[PDB]
């Protein structure tokens, strides 16, 4: 049993919301919070300025140091850095960006690290600004995450079509 409450159930483990994850993490302060990031950690709109925004520009000043000594993240890779005052953890994901010709075969790479995490709140990946199909980022979130993942989905209208169409 954990503390996430309102989800619509898909799968085994795969949940569903309309909400807002800035405002979902402040509430449950999940273990881990996923952030939708780019190989910089430059986390300016989507998710990731959301979720930053939300720390007070702390994730940023973390994640420049951590860009610093370790250099940039792969596409379809991942750092887990401090989840600040949202979540014990961030894991930052790197999706592929459709808007800059990356490969969207690197999806389902980059939802496999969600398996290293036994909860995760998370985003769908490359959906929004990184503009892949959300619809086929949940078909492989389901059938690559095999861990607990409670998705959190900022548009209405989205969030009505993924139910509504999910198979
Ligand atoms: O798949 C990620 C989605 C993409 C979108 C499609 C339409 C509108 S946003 N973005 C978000 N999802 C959940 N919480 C969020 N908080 C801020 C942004 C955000
Ligand atoms: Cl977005």
């Amino acid at each position: 049993v954990n503390s996430f409450s309102g989800y619509l159930k898909l799968t085994d483990n795969v949940y569903i919301k309309n909400a807002d994850i800035v405002e979902e993490a402040k509430k449950v302060k999940p273990t881990v919070v996923v952030n939708a990031a780019n190989v910089y950690l430059k986390h300016g709109g989507g998710v990731a300025g959301a979720l930053n925004k939300a720390t007070n520009n702390a994730m940023q000043v973390e994640s420049d140091d951590y860009i610093a000594t370790n250099g940039p993240l792969k596409v379809g890779g991942s750092c887990v850095l401090s989840g600040h005052n949202l979540a014990k953890h961030c894991l930052h994901v790197v999706g592929p960006n459709v808007n800059k010709g990356e490969d969207i075969q690197l999806l389902k790479s980059a939802y496999e690290n969600f398996n290293q995490h036994e909860v995760l709140l998370a985003p769908l990946l490359s959906a929004g600004i990184f503009g892949a199909d959300p619809i086929h980022s949940l078909r492989v979130c389901v059938d690559t995450v095999r861990t607990n993942v409670y998705l959190a989905v900022f548009d209405k209208n989205l969030y009505d079509k993924l139910v509504s169409s999910f198979l």
